Formats: C-alpha cells, structure tokens, sequence
C-alpha cells in the first residue's frame, strides 16, 4: 500500500515511530525485493532479542542487495550488529575507487563506530571497515595517501587524546595495522610506506621552515627574503630537491621540490605561505601552506563540493565549479590548492564591477554586454551552482573577500568558517546571493538572469536525488572534530535535510527554489 511507500521514501535520518516500525516489521516479507526498504527494516529490528536478530539476518541474506549510497547508513553509530556492519563493507566493496575516494573522509570517521578490539587483535563477508580500507589502500596509491593523512591527523588530535583515549588508541592501531599491511605486501606495496614516510618528513621540514621565518621581527619583504633564502639551501632544508614524491594535496602530482625564489607569505594574521611546487615534468603547482590553524572544517566542505560537482557532472551538468583541493596535514596545519582568481571585493575596487572586469579581460563585439559568450555562460553556471550548494551547506559569513572570480568567468567561494546555518550576524538570509553577482549577469531583466534561475532549479532537483548519499555522509561526521558540527551534533543532519525540502514534489521544489531566489533578490532592495 501507499502508506508503505511514504515510509521507505524517508531520509536515512528520519526516525520512524513505534507505530511506523511495527508496520514495516509486519510486511517485511513483502518488502524483500524492494531495495530502499532494507535500511528502514534494519531500523525496526530488536537487535537485543536473539530470535528477531536471527530472522533479521536471514532476511538480510535473501533481501535485494542495497546501493553503496544507502550502505553508508549501516556504518553509522546506530548500527552495532557485527553482521550488519560486515554487510555494509560487502556492499561498499562493489563501489569503484573513484566513488570510494569520494567517501573516504567519512569512512575514516566511521572507524570510531567499529569494534576497537578487532582493530587491535589484527596486529602482530569476512572484512571489517579497517581491513577493507587497508586492503583497498594497498591496491591504490591515491587511496593509500589519503588514508594515511586522514588517520595521522586523527592520531595527532589532542582533543580526542584527552576526551576519548580509547578512540585515540584505536587510530594509533589503524596506523599500525596500515604500516604492517604495507610491509607484508608486494614490491609495489612495500615502497608506498617509504613514500608516505618521505612526505611526512617533507611536511615536518616545511613546518620547521615556517617557524624559522617567524623567529624574528621583520618587514613582509624581509620575511619573504628569509623564506626564499631557507628554501634555496637544499643542503640544510632539503625542500627544493627531493626524490619525486607524491604531493600530499594531490598525490597523482609527483614533486621535485618547492621553487625557492617565487615563495612568499600572504598579508594575513597567520601569514600563510604561497609555494610553487616543481612537478616531475617541469610544471608548477601553486599551493597555500596554512600553519597555526585547523583546515578540517574546510577540508570536509571542499570534499562535499567535489562530490556535489562529480554528481552534477554525472547527470551531464558541468556548472563550472572550483572544488580546489584542501588537505589537513595536522590539526594545526595543511595545504590548499591555490587558484588564480581575484576576490570580488578587489574586482569592485579596481574595475568597479564584475561586468567591467569581464569587458576588460574578455571582450567580444556582439557578446552579452560586450563580454565573451563562453565567459558569460561560465559565470551564469558557476553562480547558479554555488547559490544552490552554499544554500544546502548553510554557508555563512559571505562577504566579497571570500567570493573569488577568474578571467574565464568562474565564480567560487572560499573560507568555510561558518556552515550549517551559522553566521556572525543574526537572522542570516537562507539564499547566499548578493547584488554584485546579479549585476554581473546584467540585472534581473537579462536573459542571463532567467538562465541563472533555470540552472538553480536543475542543480537543486539533481542534488535532491542524491539526498540519501549526502545525508549519510554527514551522519558519519556527527562525532568528528569540526567546529560547526561539534556545536549541535544531534541537529547537524537535519540542518542539511531541511534544505532539500524532501516534503515537496519536483514541480513544488522548483517553485520553492523560484520563490527563494525572488525573496533574496528583492531583499537586496531595502
Ligand atoms: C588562509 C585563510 C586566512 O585561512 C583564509 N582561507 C582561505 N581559503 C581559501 C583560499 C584560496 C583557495 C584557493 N585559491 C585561492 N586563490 C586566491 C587568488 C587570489 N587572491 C586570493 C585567493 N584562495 C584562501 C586565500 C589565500 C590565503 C590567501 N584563503
Ligand atoms: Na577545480
């Protein structure tokens, strides 16, 4: 009946009532070939009663196997049954590394829901999350790299060390188990350990270099010259000439070192560094090296933006997004991929507007407002894409210093210090959209505006379809040391859930999205 289809449609986090539980339970045998009924059914099971547990796992066997997207729910805190947890890993094994990599950050966090004793006893349908992740890491260099940096930061975490010494020791063990597996492997596998160790030394030497620059009082010019001098002496610092190691930030990129003479410090409180990595093929890879600050909140947000971009691209909707790489190398430092762009604040300061800026660096006679057709389409798509993504992620503290623009027309957001409905000012707008963006398209009477609205609807409807995956991924982050999560862990997933408005139809959703843009665009006139 229809009452069953309304119950299975529920978000992964929607808590079923006792009345709703005993209903799914009664009709369990009639739901066995319904893929999206299994999670709802496993919720209903009295995992304490042996006869119920027994019949439930019998049903788990004969049940239509679930999607990887839905399987992520089985790895959360709500599940403790070892069979249900091995089943979750068994479905997760069906995913390819490309997908697995998209979920890895949350999978490292999901280890704190695993059996700590099994992880320990492994030192010196049958695989747990630890064995599975190490297994996959041994076969894929990229995966091994992120499993290393994700676990090392959780080991380093001093807040976990004191608050949960049990979880801290579990991660030390995950690292020991990983190191053990690497040494028991093939020629290819055994060299991954020395590669991870070489990058760890590299980062340690870079951390020391940043400190060597700050030991003094000096002009930014003098500090820049102190950075350049220290990077130049490869005999002492060994940072300008290294055996081609993976770049922790993007391991597919193999680096020779940092170019000494082009390295500088940013005009910013913690003076992060701009460093150019010499890649194996003579190319340059610019990075931001941030010290004395925690990148984990940005690292999560950029990981979700990347996922959202891949999902949209999958549905043949490339909205020209900039999911720049963010990697924390400690709870105190890390890397960000430097993107050549200009903050919108500076766009207004130097050129007066986004339109002027575009007319200057990308003109064309009969193009929209004398601007390149390609640059304008890129701008409309990226605006729409970010308007929707920042709306869902509840990104606050939006100002024109953390809104960046490229000369190719790419608009994007940076610095995700405020997320999930948090903002320095009270009553913040739900739709993160300003008059500078709107004026960039050519105002509300422009064909570009209608196109922007259209792209906002398309993105929303496609992202709404992946609500199960996104909410499951957030549910694995509830107990992570992410400031804006740690504030209200118990309320985190619902904050994301409510933005999808999964209560509304596709037609109803586009009207709500349509009204939200209007209510925001008319609020810009007060
Ligand atoms: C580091 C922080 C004080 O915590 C703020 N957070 C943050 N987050 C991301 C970026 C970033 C990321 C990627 N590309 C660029 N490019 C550009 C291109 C041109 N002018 C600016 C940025 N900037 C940045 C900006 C760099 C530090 C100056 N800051
Ligand atoms: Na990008």
């Amino acid at each position: 009946r229809d009452q069953l289809n309304i119950i299975v449609s529920y978000p992964p986090t929607k808590q079923l009532t006792y009345e709703e539980q005993d209903l799914v339970w009664k009709f369990r045998y009639y739901l066995t070939n319904q893929e999206k009924a299994l999670t709802k059914f496993l919720k209903c099971v009295n995992w304490d009663l042996p006869q119920e547990a027994k019949q439930a796992l019998e049903l788990l066997g004969k049940w239509k196997p679930m999607d990887v997207e839905d399987s992520l729910e089985l790895l959360s805190s709500h599940y403790t049954n070892p069979t249900v947890r091995r089943y979750a890993v068994a479905r997760l094994r069906q995913a390819d590394d490309e997908d697995l990599l998209m979920y890895l950050l949350q999978l490292v966090q999901a280890l704190k829901y695993e059996n700590f004793d099994d992880i320990k006893n492994g030192l010196e349908l049958e695989q747990d999350l630890c064995t599975f992740l190490i297994s996959r890491a041994c076969k894929n260099s990229t995966l091994a790299n992120y499993l290393y940096w994700y676990v090392i930061v959780e080991c380093e975490d001093q807040d976990t060390q004191q608050r949960d010494p049990k979880t801290h020791e579990m991660y030390l063990n995950v690292m020991r188990r990983f190191s053990q597996a690497l040494l028991k492997g093939d020629k290819s596998v055994r060299v991954m350990r020395s590669l991870l160790a070489a990058q760890q030394t590299f980062v340690d030497r870079l951390v020391h270099l940043m400190k060597a620059v700050q030991r003094e009082s000096g002009n930014r010019k003098k500090k820049n010259e102190r950075l350049q001098a220290l990077l130049g002496d490869n005999e002492k610092m060994n940072l300008s000439d290294v055996e081609l190691i993976p770049l922790p930030l993007e391991p597919q990129v193999k680096i020779r070192g940092i170019i000494p003479e082009t390295a500088t410090l940013f005009k910013s409180a913690l003076m992060p560094a701009q460093l150019f990595f010499k890649t194996e093929d003579g190319g340059k890879y610019p990075v931001i090296f941030k010290h004395g600050d925690d990148l984990r909140q940005d690292q999560l947000i950029l990981q979700i933006i990347s996922l959202m971009d891949k999902l949209l691209r999958k549905e043949n909707l490339d909205l020209k997004l900039t999911p720049y790489k963010v990697l924390a190398t400690s709870t105190k430092h890390g890397f960000m991929q430097f993107i050549q762009s200009v903050p919108v604040a500076e766009v207004l300061d130097t050129e007066g507007s986004i339109q002027n800026f575009f007319r200057k660096y990308a003109p064309s006679e009969n193009g929209p407002n004398g601007i390149s057709a390609e640059v304008m389409d890129t701008y409309v798509k990226s605006c729409a894409g970010y308007c929707v993504i920042t709306y869902i992620l509840g990104v606050g503290d939006r100002h024109l210093d953390n809104l960046l623009l490229t000369k190719t027309g790419k608009l994007f957001h940076i610095d995700f210090g405020y997320i999930l409905g948090r903002d320095p000012k009270p009553l913040p707008p739900p739709m993160k959209l300003n008059k500078e963006m709107v004026e960039g398209m050519g105002g509300t009477q422009s064909e570009q505006y209608q196109e922007f609205r259209k792209q906002c609807y398309t993105a929303f409807l496609h992202l709404r379809r992946y609500s199960n995956l996104i909410l499951n991924l957030f549910s694995l982050m509830v107990d992570a040391n992410i400031p804006d999560i740690a504030l209200e862990p118990d309320k985190t997933v619902k904050k994301v859930q409510d933005k999808f408005r999964l209560d509304l139809s596709d037609e109803e959703a586009v009207h709500y999205m349509q009204s939200l843009i209007d209510e925001s665009v008319h609020a810009l006139f007060a």
